[PDB]
């Protein structure tokens, strides 16, 4: 028999479970139901090809969006 | 000034256009097209909450019509 031991589609910490229809950890859901409570935009300073990792999540936030929304996160999901 | 990039609501892939009142990839465009049309009914092997994203679209046809529909994509609108 098997675990399967689900990571965060978004940065690669373990997940905390399926959020928004994603499977993400507890700081990529928040940094998700933020973005689209409050219609946050923003801008990357770089190429838009950020690296998104646990190290440093945040660093770019208009790739961890982007990330999100590429890995299936549902920005219809978040009730409002 | 800024572009929208739309997202497939029903997975996640960059979406090609408005089809049956969803913005949707041309994959789920066609598997809403074919079970509409062909009456196609599924069964989620698990408990009707599998993931939906671009990797695997396919991996659970029940969750992804259930999330057709959830995302507003019509039935009605598919031509008989
Ligand atoms: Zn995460
Ligand atoms: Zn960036
Ligand atoms: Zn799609
Ligand atoms: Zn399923």
């Amino acid at each position: 028999g098997h675990m399967v031991v689900e990571y965060c589609v978004v940065c690669g910490d373990k997940a905390s479970g399926r959020h928004y229809g994603a499977v993400s950890c507890e700081g990529c859901k928040g940094f998700f139901k933020r973005s689209v409570r409050k219609n946050l935009t923003y801008s990357c300073r770089s190429n838009q090809d950020c690296i998104i990792n646990k190290h440093h999540r945040n660093r770019c936030q208009f790739c961890r969006l982007k990330k999100c929304l590429e890995m299936g996160m549902k920005m219809e999901s978040v009730q409002s």
